[PDB]
């Protein structure tokens, strides 16, 4: 087929979007692999955009935008949320609002790609999934001050976890209670998407199911490794993903 140079450039840009996501989000990339090619590549573009903004390729993004009639709002929301705050979060609501504006927004970005019909019925599930995934990522690595800053001071106070403990990266009972209190919320969002799993079209169910299983597994691994998130960034290995996804 004589493809236009423009389309050739779009295909190149998409592949690069896939290289990116595959590198910075192996688990999600794996979950997305179950989508048909058109949807899969579109998802790469959306998440590549997220990664890029969190730290040309627009050709593939515009293509995805026009192909799936994506909405501009969530993309704007995500961008605005990258302007930060060097101050620690106070309320759990503050952390949740943040996960909502980033992960939740990403979930909304992807909605039109995950489903063509029952979008109204699956919107809540998509946002909850993205929100939960962001919470899981947050709970998987507390190595820097920026990450430590997202731990809600009111939650820390509830269990007696001190600023001094946190700065030292001390993993004591007070810390695990703080961590589990936040993990409880993440799991509630996950279960919410789990309940709506049968509503997604067959072409995207394996992708949603994979995402759900993978992130639940991440939380379990962290627990298995004694919540040692101040020292290591937790992620599933290729071997682990394979087992989780064996079905």
């Amino acid at each position: 087929i004589h493809r236009s140079e423009k389309m050739k450039e779009i295909k190149e840009a998409y592949q690069q979007c896939g290289q990116i996501v595959g590198e910075y989000a192996p688990a999600c990339f794996k979950a997305l692999s179950y989508l048909p090619l058109k949807q899969r590549q579109a998802s790469w573009a959306v998440l590549s955009f997220c990664h890029t903004a969190a730290s040309h390729l627009w050709k593939a993004f515009d293509h995805a935008y026009r192909t799936f009639t994506l909405e501009s709002e969530p993309f704007r929301e995500f961008i605005a949320a990258q302007k930060e705050d060097a101050k620690p979060y106070d309320d759990l609501d503050e952390l949740l609002m943040y996960a909502y504006r980033t992960g939740g927004a990403a979930g909304l970005m992807l909605l039109p790609i995950l489903t063509r019909r029952k979008q109204d019925q699956l919107k809540q599930a998509a946002v909850s999934l993205g929100l939960a995934i962001q919470l899981v990522r947050f709970l998987s690595d507390l190595g820097t001050d920026q990450q430590k800053n997202r731990i809600p001071r009111q939650v820390m106070q509830q269990f007696g976890y001190t600023e001094a403990d946190l700065q030292k990266g001390t993993v004591n009972k007070a810390f695990t209670m703080t961590w589990e209190y936040i993990a409880f919320e993440a799991e509630a969002y996950l279960e919410e998407c789990q309940d709506a799993l049968p509503l997604f079209p067959q072409y995207s169910q394996k992708t949603v199911k994979a995402a759900l299983h993978l992130h639940r597994a991440v939380l379990e691994k962290i627990r298995a490794k004694q919540h040692d998130v101040f020292q290591y960034h937790f992620a599933l290995t290729e071997t682990e993903v394979k087992q989780i996804l064996s079905d």
